[PDB]
């Protein structure tokens, strides 16, 4: 039923000049793999990104950006690094929590990974908020045109927007997957830490892009809550799905991102109890309608190890929503546990919907295809 993507204390890395990656996992393996993020194309490719955490679970670690490719429906996997971090601070450099999107660029079928970076900053991202921006940050693009075989830097405005706003000290994406829109255009959920003088420590909003070089950022502000999140679109909304310590939180958007009001067919419906969790949200067509599916942790525990990473449909119309399949009915490794995210195509007649998910330092992959007729029907 699983396949394991990336196993904790069994995955030996090389970087860029060839020389392997020694972490601290048995026999120098990396030892522990956080954050997930999965896209799939119309070829069918499957890749997975996610954090190579190679020293420790910490987020204050070395760390880079593994990514993991397969093209037999999930069964193996060929690894390698995506983005390398800067390497300055063999104790601190990171880039890290990756959110990715599959796109038609003007044609060009594309996988986009956009990841935060630090290097000297021993502590969480909001310690830092007497800059607009923070010196040690930066928030990095990475493309691949060949169907996740190479990825390369992508040159964007980002942290140009950034400091033009002058009220965000970091920012970071929504963590999972972004969108394309019907319209073509792409957008990144953003996670924002503000600067100090702004009331508001975290906001939500989003990216949005022609051409996947040229950024821009909306003139208003979503709650933040814990900030992790996803958007979908639902006819002429833009509408997301938050990370909060106890009930979930979902807003829309009407016009573009300049206001937003709370979403009732989602809004408090799913409990990941104390502290929250990142959850991954997207849509599955059924006839002409929608439906959401979405992953998160039930946390029978309520506490850091985020048990029962569990799929839930949310009807749209009617606001119901249903647990269709507790795919990791197991209590977590607190020291980094809960987070997935989901993947649905539909290429030519087959419909595919993918999780991959934390299971104890390890990333581990589902193929949920089966459930489809149950999310489907709930419209
Ligand atoms: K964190």
């Amino acid at each position: 039923e699983k396949s394991v993507v990336f196993k904790a204390e069994g995955e030996h890395f090389t970087d860029q000049k060839g020389n392997t990656i020694v972490g601290s996992g048995s026999g120098g393996t990396t030892k522990y793999f956080r954050i997930p993020a999965m896209c799939t194309t119309s070829k069918g490719t499957i890749v997975v990104f996610a954090d190579a955490r190679h020293n420790t679970a910490s987020d204050q670690s070395f760390i880079d950006t593994a990514a993991a490719r397969s093209t037999d429906g999930g069964k193996t996997w060929n690894k390698k690094i995506a983005i390398y971090n800067d390497r300055v601070n063999s104790k601190l450099s990171r880039v890290m929590d990756p959110t990715c999107i599959v796109a038609n660029i003007q044609g060009r079928e594309t996988i986009l990974v956009m990841v935060g970076k630090w290097n000297n900053n021993d502590k969480t991202w909001g310690a830092y908020r007497d800059k607009a921006p923070d010196t040690d940050w930066d928030l990095v693009l990475y493309k691949s045109t060949d169907d996740g075989v190479t990825f390369s830097k992508v040159e964007t405005n980002i942290h140009d927007i950034v400091t033009k706003n002058g009220t965000i000290s970091a920012m970071l994406g929504g963590v999972g997957s972004g969108l394309q829109l019907n319209d073509g255009k792409l957008v990144f959920p953003v996670q924002m830490v503000r600067t100090k003088n702004i009331t508001t420590v975290l906001n939500t909003s989003f990216i949005y892009s022609t051409d996947g070089i040229t950024w821009s950022l909306p003139s208003g502000y979503c709650e933040g809550f814990g900030s992790e999140n996803n958007i979908i679109e639902f006819n002429a909304s833009l509408v997301n799905n938050i990370r909060n310590s106890g009930l979930r939180r979902s807003f829309e958007t009407k016009d573009f991102g300049k206001t937003w009001t709370e979403f009732p067919p989602m809004d408090k419906k799913v409990d990941n109890r104390n502290h929250g969790v990142q959850g991954s949200t997207i849509t599955i067509p059924s006839g002409n309608k929608l439906v959401a599916a979405h992953s998160s942790a039930q946390n029978k525990n309520n506490d850091y190890t985020r048990s029962d990473i569990s799929l839930y449909a949310h009807n749209l119309y009617s606001g119901e929503v249903k647990l269709i399949d507790d795919f990791y009915p197991k209590v977590g490794n607190a020291s980094g546990a809960g987070y997935s995210c989901l993947s649905y195509r539909k290429n030519v007649d087959k419909e595919t919907l993918y999780v991959v998910y934390e299971a104890n330092g390890s990333i581990e992959f589902q193929d949920l295809s089966r459930h489809l007729p149950v999310i489907k029907s709930y419209n």
